[PDB]
Parts: structure tokens; sequence; C-alpha cells
């Protein structure tokens, strides 16, 4: 197994029977003759379903309510013994107009949870019109939501979908919030709007140019890229290093559904072996 | 030339008080808390606006009735920072603000809660070092847990109806109402089975030290307690010894008792000086907030007119509607 | 009646205490600007610090007050429209020497808590992390430290940096004390293994630590900068650190730090491009320009400001512009 | 043959070469670094100088002999600058683009009363730092009165001390010697830095004094109690420690893990000297 985390060895571990380090960076990276990846010529391959959507909904709340909250503020004041609530005040999310781009399953049970707050759950997507979403053009979502989430995948034309243009038609005070992918999004362009006040708040999981940098520990050094940096300095952004799937849940499948899929192609190398 | 003095003014009250709405005319604000020290600064106002940063013992009552005080409008439900009975002596009415936002506390007991089990405060403070490394930020999905709500006010079914959305199997106790939200339970079955509990009742006498060392024996293996509702409910040494052993999963607080001095002041220059809090703080099962559920906007809003309300409203009648 | 902008408790300890009773007396945490200049009526002396904005609007605005007398609690007049000042005919004092001990003190300071790591072994132990990798230094022991500027702060940091066990280099083509093996820049530049500036800022002297200057010093070596920021190029020294040429920078000035430095900026972050940075950077350390917080030094600097304003009639003052 | 090895170490002993042996080095708590009877059948490579275990070779029993004293010299300086210049509080306040100074307030050194307690190599260093940032130094030793150190009795220094630093070894007389006693005698105000061992100090009374104010503040490289929990990421679990946990928050305390000694000067003499001692019991 390649990319291997204690967090997989814990599932990954008691379920491996018979025949037999694992140094990260033959299964997944997010030589028998099959390759297990673990996302969501022919050299044998196979992928894992679920992948969970419920712990990527949660986190996308969780960082969002983070950011309203500002939990991270609260964190570094009170450790320092500075419990003046100065900074901290945001807003109930009961009447705020929350926006969903992307109404598949995450984007759907996004809205589940953003209606019970009290939000007006607009939202945009190119297929199905779900009951759950009051389905809208995408420019209406861009400029009534006081809330964006970014629930859709990354296209040749769908990069830097947020930009400088977008960042300008938005409402003034707006959270974007993106756990989907980090291309969505002209980091550029999501630093200059956070700097001048237009963007009210931002809470990322994702970030383009994550690749090097995500699920790895540059203690030694620090942070070398430049918008990283400017990124976890500003009050309103909250940070995560690509989390939203990490529960015990989404691992726990993700390892099971791997170790199945081994024992498909063992048991016959000649199939669709169900997640080909 | 009515005169009000606002005591333990802060920029996210001031921003709402309007204009200043007069209520009265000359108003002066002062960041400080009220004590001995500055009680001075009241002379010349009839009413005098207070937080719960702000101490109004026997001494400084004696001080405010001899400066002509006549109104005390306390800026919030508590009126613990008050000697009531001395004020009633002194004839100066106490008003406070009876009804905060509940949607802004159901709203951070959430926040609260996904930040301890998506381990958002132990993810801050490794990235802030480069560390993105994974291990150690693992939580789990809200989808099929059960949950526990205590007490079934408007804070408590806003919390249900959050929890609901997530996939929670939401299971609450309360004696005088049985909402449809919630599958109405005894409380041990609640405290028995509940993944999370998140309390949102008041402190009776009775209920004081309800999550003690029994109760935590009870609680499920990796339970999740929750606490915006207030600090007394929790035993914070047991607390603490169940937390460390592993027994307790985590803790969400936004009260805690032995707060009725620390929450509110910026202590910076000492630091934490509490025994309770410092272990709180460095364990990493634990998050928490120094009484901020109500810090919205729209609750801080309703407290400033409320209190603009109740001086406007004084002409020494005990219909002062919020009086105490 | 004097004001006083942008006061603080470190200094009301000082100069409030007896306060030689120059009329009545008024404080303000809050700084001095357009928005704020009003609670300046009455007053005739108005005392200001560096987080303090004396553009030429403001100054017309005092001056029709009455102010005649600016007590600037600080050496540095930066903040001040100093000929609009003395065209309105409104006194301009400040402060010329705080304690030297300080600074050389902050300096050495700040050099060994990033020699040392403490930065990262701060944020390491409060999440429980007392693992050592990641916090190795150096001893100061033999090592070439090249002090640049021999003033009282330049000396005084010399005579520190030699009971460490170093060898101590230093430029000044005014002055060669005896406490330093007084050589050429290129020399300090090149051969040093720590470098610590304590000289003004020139025309000339602009970005002195430039790019090139980055390529010339020797490769891992610490550069400390508690004198002025004008002196280094952030820019080149960002690139210079994230590279690996230059094994750290520890700082108690910046450039462009003439309006962020000194306020309380908790309801932003940090909006600066420079900082975020550089505050991310494990080679780093960096401090808010308070070398000079030192008690001794506070409270010589409300003494000076009450023996300022004590002093102004109308003949020129002993502090004046 | 290599136990509870650390990278540190490893950058510098390997390039030496170990080895045309082969010999492994995996970390847990014949290679001893301080992080018992039943030894099995056996053939110690300390790397370290101290006593936490009971041919005539060079270094005998082998360990490391010389160190860098001024490794813990340095650090104890750099400790006890960022706590009177309260650079752990600027270091948590600027990250928050708060860059008000209050708070951060420190003293000057100069004229200061310095006391150094125990004046063997490391104290007598000390000293000669302290001495060069104007402070005057008095010192307390059984044997030996330095004359960089003005000598007085240890009750003249713990009472007239700005400052006091601990360079002296534990001993069964020694443990607490830091209590609840010499908290009310020292000076109000006062400094005090231990990097020498961490059972010099009841923690318990140093906690007290600090909180009542007595104390102005504390800087540790060494706690009693400290053996799990240094040289460990405990990053998982927190601060089980209720003392750590009380410790680490107050804004007059400055805390290190035992890491004093960590300099490359250090860490590549004892990592040459083991290799050293071990090419020397080979050859007997």
């Amino acid at each position: 197994f390649f990319s291997m985390h204690p967090y997989e060895e814990e599932f990954l571990g008691p379920i491996l029977p018979s025949d037999w380090e694992m140094t990260p960076d033959v299964v997944s990276l997010f030589g028998v003759g099959l390759l297990a990846l673990r996302s969501a010529l022919g050299i044998k391959v196979v992928n894992v379903p679920a992948y969970s959507q419920h712990a990527i909904a949660d986190h996308t709340l969780a960082i969002m309510l983070a950011l309203i909250r500002r939990l991270h503020r609260a964190h570094d004041k009170v450790r320092l013994g500075d419990f003046d609530l100065d900074g901290l005040m945001g807003f109930d999310l009961n009447g705020k107009v929350a926006g969903v781009i992307g109404l598949g399953k995450i984007g759907r049970l996004v809205a589940t949870r953003l209606k019970a707050f009290g939000c007006k759950v607009l939202g945009y997507d190119p297929y199905i019109q779900p009951e759950i979403v009051e389905n809208v053009d995408l420019d209406t979502l861009i400029t009534q939501a006081d809330i964006i989430s970014i629930h859709c995948p990354l296209t040749r034309e769908n990069f830097h979908m947020f930009n400088e243009e977008t960042f300008k038609r938005m409402k003034p005070g707006a959270i974007l919030v993106n756990t989907a992918r980090g291309g969505l999004i002209d980091t550029k362009a999501l630093l200059e709007a956070l700097k001048s006040g237009k963007l009210g708040g931002a809470a990322l999981d994702v970030y383009e140019y994550e690749r090097g940098l995500f699920f790895k520990n540059h203690q030694k050094e620090g942070i070398k890229d430049p918008y990283l940096a400017q990124l976890l300095g500003l009050a309103n952004v909250v940070l995560t290093g690509h989390q939203a799937f990490l529960t015990r849940e989404a691992v726990k499948n993700i390892e099971e559904t791997t170790v199945e899929n081994i024992l498909e192609w063992q048991k016959n190398p000649q199939a669709k072996l169900k997640n080909e």
C-alpha cells in the first residue's frame, strides 16, 4: 500500500488475512497487477464507492460555522487568557440566503443541514432540480446569497470560476465555502477580495496548489507557499488541509472496501469487480 | 439633561446601539468594568448600564445610590453580578434583557460541537506550523449517532432541529414539554445511550453538578458532552478526570462553573491562573469558548434595543416590565 | 490642558504617578487621526505616539484649537507633517535617547530565540509535542558575529556577543571601539555567521540587504534587525529565507511598519503580504518594534515628555526640530 | 546496537560512519539516552553525561564527558531573555494581528542583581553572559569561590537576587530546594531560571508563588515529573499533566522540553564521542 496513514492502519490491519512496510508517496495516493484506488494499458484498476458524503457535508458546515462564529480566532485568544469577545461576533444563519453550487449528493446533504439552521437555501446545477433547494440561475445565486458553498467537480471551464469578476458580482459581506476543489477558486483574487473587504469570509478545505503541501508535515521548514501564508493570516479565513473525508466511518469503509476489491480480483481476475 | 453612563462597553455593542438611540440624552461609555476603582465615573448619571463583567455589590450600590442613580440597565439576562437585595433596599430599579436570540445559541452549540468532532481546534494549531499531517484529526459522521438533548425550550428544540439534519437519532429529556422533533425518553436512557449530549436547561439546586463522577461512569464510552447552558451543571474536576482517562470522548463548553469573574475580560497581562481552565485548554478533546453563544449581530441588536427600551420606559413605576 | 493620544498602561504606570500637575490632563488609548482629533479641543499641548497620524489636515484642525505643542513620546517625527506644523506655528518636541541597554538586550533575546528555536518550541509544546526535532540550534561559541554600526547600541550588543564565546567583527567608518575587531563591510558580510544591524538609515543605506547582499553572505547565516526596517529589502529576505541561503532572520523592525506596528488589528488579521509569509517561516522570529519596551526606557520616555512640556514657553526647546 | 534514536543524532551519526558492522537504530525508551535489572547476556555507549543508571577506557563505562556547557548557558539566557522580554507572549499576539505592545514590557538587566547557584562550568559561563548584560552577579557554591561571581551565602542570594538561575546537581538534600519557604524569602518580583534539574523546584509552590504574584516569573527547561512527558510527541492526546498545563497557561512562565543541549556542536560531540568510545572497546 502506497501513501499509508496510521488512521488507515487502524481499520486496514485487523481485516487483512492470508498472504503478505507501506512507505507513503501498492494501493492509492489520493506489482501484482491491480491498482486499488481509494478515491471516488488496462493494468487492472479498481475504486472505492461511498467514500462517505456525510463526512464532507459535516465538515463543510463545521468549517463554515467555525468561520462565522470565529472559533479559529477565539481559540488563540483564550490560550492567551484574553476572554474579551471582541471580533468574535457572527450572525444568525437564520434568514440568510444560502447558495449551493453543485446539487449531487454532497450539495443536497449540505442543503439539508443549511435548511435546519434557518437559511433560505438557493442552489444551481445544470442537471437535477431537487426540492431541497430553490433552484435558480447561477448568476442569481452569486449575487443574492449571503453564503455560497461549492459542491461540484472541476472542469476545464470551471477553473477559476470564482475570480476577480465573480468576486465583484457577489453580495458584499458574503461567506464563500469550498470543500469541493481548489481550482474552482482564484486564490489571488480570493485574497484580494478578502483583503479589500468585498468578501466577508472564506472557509476552505481545498486549495489549488495543495498537492505537494497538504497531507504532509512541513514543520521543519514552515509555510513557503506565499498564498497559504496569507490565507492563514486573515481573521476571516478558516482553512483545513483536505480533511473533509477524515471520519472513522469513511475510513473504515474505504479500508473495508479496498480489501474486498482485492478479494474480488483474486477470486476471479476477469470480471467487472463492482467498482472497476 | 438626563445622563446615562455605560460600563463595560464593547465595540460590537456600540455599533448596534443605533446612534445612541437617545433614551436619555447625555451618554458616556467606558470599556472599563465597574468596581470600587471605577464607580466614581458614574457621578451625575441617573442610569448606569452594566454588563456581566461589572460588579455591583453593596459597597458599589451604596455609592451609586448617593450619586442619584435610580436605574440599573443590565445589558444581559443574568443578574448574578448585582446584589439585588441591597439595591432594592436603596431604591435602585434593576432591569435586564430577558430574551436573546435562540437561534444564536443553537447555532453556536452546533459550531462548538462540529469543531470538536472534526478536531478543528487541533488542525488550527497544526497548520499554523505547517503540519498538514492528518494524524490526530479524524472524527466521525454525525449520521446515525444518537444525540441526546436535555432541556427542550426553544434553544433545545432549535438544537435538535439542527442535529436531525446531520442524520442524528435525537433523544430528549424534559418533564414539562414533549416535542414532536424528538423521541422523548427518560434521563437515564439519554445518559446511557447517547453518543453526543447537549445541555439546554437552567440550573437548579437539584441540578447542581448533574454531570459528576457517577454520571460520567454511566455515559457511553467515548461520548461527547456539550454545555452552552450553565456551567454549574458540570462538575469540572470530574469532567477533567473523565477526559484524561479516556471514558469521555470529548467535551465542548461555552460555560464554566467559576466563570463569574474570569469570562468576558482580557487577562492578557497575566495568563490563565485558573487551575481547571488550564488543564481544559491543554487537552486535545476539549473545545472551549468564552460564553459567546449569544454573540451574534441579531442577538446584540436585541440586547441594545431592549436596554434602550428599558431606560426610555423607566419612570419610578414597577411596571418596568423587565424589572427584577 | 494636555491631551494624550495613544496612551498605554505601560506608559501611564510611569508618567501617571505624581505627573507634575501641568493643568488638566486627558488620556485616550485611541490613536489620533481625523476621526478623533476632536478630542483635542481645548487642549494647548497634544502628546502623541508613533501610532498617531498628524498630517496637514489634522494639524490645521489642531492649530485652530490653540494647540501649540506636539509632545512626541518617541524619537521619530516620521508621522508628523513637520513643515506644515512649522508653518502653522506648532512646536514639536521629542524624546531623543531611549535606553540603549534595552535595545541591546532585546537584540540578543530575539537572536537567541531564533537560534534556539523557541518560537517553534512555543507552538510545539502547546499541542503537547515535546519532540525536539526541528529545534536544534548551534553554540554561539566560536561563531563569527558581525555588528554594523558602533554607537552605544552597537557597542552594547558586541559586549554581549563576546560573552557567548563569539568572535565579534564590526563595521563603522566613524570610530573603532576596542570591544570589536574593526573590519571592512565586505569582510563582515562574507565572514559572519550572525549579523546584527545597529546603524541609522540613509538614502545610500536603503535596501542595504538586497538580493546581492544575500548572495554574498555566508550560507546558513543569521541576520538581525533592531535598527530600521528600511535597511532590508523584505522581498529579497523572504526569497533568501525560502531558498536556504539564509539560515534565519530575527527582526524587530520592518519596512512598511509605519501603520501596522503598535496597533491591535485583531478584528482583521494580517493583511500585509510580507508579514504573513514571514510569520509562517520557521527561521524568522519577529516582534512589534519592542526593543525599547522596558520599564527603565519607558520611565525615561515619560519623564522626558514631562520635562519637555514643562519646559515649553516660547523659545526654541532643547529637543525642538 | 542503537536505541532511542533521534534524527538530529542521525544527521551526525552516519556521516562519520558508525560502522562497517551492522547496527540498526530503532527509537524507543549499547546506546542509552536518558529517554535495568533484567539485562540478558551482554557484551555502554550512553550518549549522555548523566547518572540515570547505577582495558580502562578513556571515558570509562562509556559516557560523553565534555558535552557543550555553552549550549546550556546559551539556552539558559535565551529562555531567560525570552521571559523578561515576553517573547512567548508576543509570539501569540503577532500571529493574530495584535501588534499592541501591552504586557510585553520588560526590564533592563543592567543594574539587576543576578544570582547563580552552583558555580561549576555552566554556572560560570552563565555568570559570564549575565555579567555582560550589565548585571551584578552573585553566586553561591559550597566548594570554589570564583571571581566571576561575588560569592555570598545561599540565603543572601535567595533574598537579594532579582534573577536566580540554578546550575547545580540534584542531591537528596537538594530536592525541593525551591519550596514555599524559599519563595517567601526571595525578592518580590524575582525571576527564577532552572536548566539544571526539575527536582530542585517544588512545582506546586512555584505555581502558587507565580499565581500569587510573589514570583515575578519562571523560566524552565527542566521539570520534576518530566520523564514520560519530555522528548515525546503527545499530540494525539493533549497535556494530561495538571502542573504542566498550569505552567504553560501563565504569561510569566517560559518552558522548554529539556532542550538546552540541542545544538549542532553538542550533538556532533556526543555522536563522534560515542563512536570513538566503541572503537576503543573493540581494540580493548
